[PDB]
């Protein structure tokens, strides 16, 4: 799980990236 | 793991650079 | 995994001078 | 690894002194 | 590899002497 | 390498002459 | 590799005696 | 290597002479 | 090598001489 | 709704390559 | 959507050199 | 996205050299 | 995106020297 | 871009010589 | 960039030399 | 250049003739 | 550059009479 | 340059002379 686990984690990320998350 | 793990962050890096991150 | 660690970091180091890191 | 280190070092060196980087 | 060092140093020498280095 | 490296030597002494190095 | 030093030196020496040297 | 030194002090001598060496 | 010596001194003092060395 | 159905599709084609699909 | 697609994409092709795919 | 697609053709063409693509 | 195109193909051109490519 | 790509046609032609090859 | 060719062509000329080229 | 040029093909005919060259 | 061509053919010819060159 | 033909040459005669020349 650990593949999935940090794919999600990425995605994440990336979408506060982009909506701001601060 | 370790390929996916520097490629997330590598991408996460680059989206920070140039959405700005301070 | 040092060749891609070291690409990557090539790569963050030239956007850095590129968009201006300080 | 070191050819790959010092080439990655010059162009980054390069890239500075293109740039200015002082 | 000092082959590739010494011929890395020395386009590096004359790419600041071009540029200016003082 | 002595070959080499006298080679450079020469000429970067040759173009600081040239560029003034003083 | 002694007719190559002397040689170089040979030459920027003339080249230091053209451009002037003092 | 007696002969190469001494022409090109020979060389250098003169070209000292026709340019003016004081 | 004497021989190149005597004509290098002989040639250096006429040109000296031509010049003017005083 | 594609970036649900691109993940999916991708969870999907995943599991058979780990399963075999042929 | 590029991006997410080119990244699957990736994942899918390199699970398939591991896996085998012909 | 030329980037993306230029790094992901990279290290797919390296694993396809590393196991073997013929 | 010349530099990094060009770059990419210098490392597949050297792995598949040092691999052999033939 | 010139330099860069002489840079490495330089590197490829003498891993080439090193290496081997015909 | 004629001095960088130059220079390119003089040291692979020199290594073929030392390793052979016919 | 032409300074540059004849520094080369000397010490490439040189080479040859100390590594002999027919 | 007249003197430079000159010196090289000069040791050149005396290079080729010390090693033999018919 | 005459006086520079006139010392190469008759150096260059004298070493024939001295290894012989027929």
């Amino acid at each position: 799980m650990e593949f999935v686990a940090k794919l999600f984690k990425f995605f994440k990320d990336l979408a506060g990236k982009f909506l701001g998350n601060n």
